[PDB]
């Protein structure tokens, strides 16, 4: 009766998650969506049980009714006392990056040039810096910012997926899965290394990732931090070592989400299926690891240390924090308290 079914976003999530379930057991099932807002509609409607979703995506799921269960949690340097599962998270750190090289480009000129996003909803590629953009500028027009963009989820034709690649075949082009090239944290940070576009909004994490070959991949092997910059907000450019003082905002940590008379059972059995396959799991790197996926973060980010218990039993608002639900409900009001299914 404690089978979990997990949605899974697109045919690389998808074979991830069926790695997962025949190595469970059967303990985890799958289904699968074309996107994440499918998945949530697929949890709403009760032929799916949970996903890991980023914390624009959560607003979504949470208007619907769906809650937080369980986080995100990264390595960290602080409370380094508590288990990883008890440990608090701390959100990670969403920022604009451009090229060293891309010189007088600033958060000031960013008006007409190529952007990068991680996908339209999601926090740092889009939620924050379209928010602060609008806000700037005084307009709801944020579909006529940049010149060209990538930000899967929109219009294929319009724009704001110009610069999307698409699959391996072309196909695809702009779609918010893993298929298209420039998707996520990693595509869209690969969309501004390969200068397709002159800004990427990604978090901090994903900068020092895929550099200095902590990334073997091909379009990654050969980066190097020093030719990178963040864009603070005061019109500076500073190196990516210094994000703590250069980001557009502070990100709740991506968490994973189900429906309320399920809550109870995802937690109890993702909290066993991470003894066996998480950081440190059983059967981790042996048979299985749910955190890994080649820097593709495929259903949770590749960083992730455990999935840790939420304190206060949040709901979804308390879980983001009321600024950033505030921040989100004005964005919105471009394109009120209701679910958008
Ligand atoms: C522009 C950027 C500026 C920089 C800002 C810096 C802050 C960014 C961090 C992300 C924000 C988010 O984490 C805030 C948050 O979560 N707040 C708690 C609070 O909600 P608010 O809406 O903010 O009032 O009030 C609620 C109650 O009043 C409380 O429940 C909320 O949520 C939480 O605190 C959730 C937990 O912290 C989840 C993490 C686990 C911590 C506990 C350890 C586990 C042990 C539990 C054992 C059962
Ligand atoms: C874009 O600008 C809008 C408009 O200013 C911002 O929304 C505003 O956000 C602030 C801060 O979150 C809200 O202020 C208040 O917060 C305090 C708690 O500190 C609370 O006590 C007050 O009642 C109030 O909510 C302000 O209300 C809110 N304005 C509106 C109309 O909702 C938004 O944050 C900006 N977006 C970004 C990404 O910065
Ligand atoms: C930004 O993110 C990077 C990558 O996650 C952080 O670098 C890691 O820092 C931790 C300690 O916090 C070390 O355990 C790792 O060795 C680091 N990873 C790499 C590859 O360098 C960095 O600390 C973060 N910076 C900020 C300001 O949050
Ligand atoms: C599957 O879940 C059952 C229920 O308790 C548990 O006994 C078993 O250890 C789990 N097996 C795996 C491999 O997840
Ligand atoms: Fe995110
Ligand atoms: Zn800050
Ligand atoms: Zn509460």
């Amino acid at each position: 009766y404690t089978r979990v079914v997990w949605c899974a976003v697109g045919p690389e999530e998808q074979k991830k998650c069926q790695q997962w379930s025949q190595q469970s057991g059967q303990n985890v099932t799958c289904a699968t969506a074309s996107t994440t807002d499918d998945c949530i509609v697929l949890v709403l409607k009760g032929e799916a049980d949970a996903l890991n979703l980023d914390g624009g995506y959560i607003y979504t799921a949470g208007k619907c009714g769906l809650v937080p269960v369980l986080a995100e949690n990264r390595k960290s340097s602080k409370h380094s006392s508590l288990d990883c599962v008890l440990r608090p998270t701390e959100g990670y750190l969403a920022v604009a990056v451009v090229k060293k090289a891309n010189e007088g480009l600033t958060w000031n000129s960013l008006k007409d040039k190529k952007s990068c996003h991680t996908a339209v909803d999601r926090t740092a590629g889009w939620n924050i810096p379209m928010g602060l953009i609008v806000n700037q500028t005084g307009s709801c027009a944020f579909d006529e910012f940049f010149s060209q963009s990538c930000a899967p989820g929109a219009d294929p034709k319009s724009r704001l997926c110009a610069l999307c690649a698409g699959d391996d075949q072309g196909l695809d082009k702009c779609v918010p899965n893993s298929k298209e090239k420039y998707y996520g944290y990693t595509g869209a940070f690969r969309c501004l290394a390969e200068d397709v576009g002159d800004v990427a909004f990604v978090k901090n994490d994903t900068v020092w990732e895929n550099t200095n070959g902590e990334s073997t991949a091909d379009w990654a092997k050969n980066l190097k931090r020093e030719d990178f910059r963040l864009l603070c907000l005061d019109g500076t450019r500073k190196p990516v070592t210094e994000a703590q003082s250069c980001h557009l905002a502070v990100a709740p940590n991506h968490a994973v989400v189900s429906r309320s008379d399920r809550a109870a059972h995802v937690e109890q059995v993702l909290l066993h299926q991470q003894a066996l396959f998480g950081k440190n799991g059983k059967n981790c790197p042996d048979k299985f690891c749910l955190f890994k996926s080649e820097t593709k973060n495929l259903l949770f980010n590749d960083n992730t240390e455990c999935l840790a218990k939420l304190g206060g039993r949040p709901t979804y608002e308390e879980y983001l924090g009321t600024e950033y639900v505030t921040a989100i409900a004005n964005l919105k009001k471009c394109s009120l308290e209701a679910c958008a299914f």
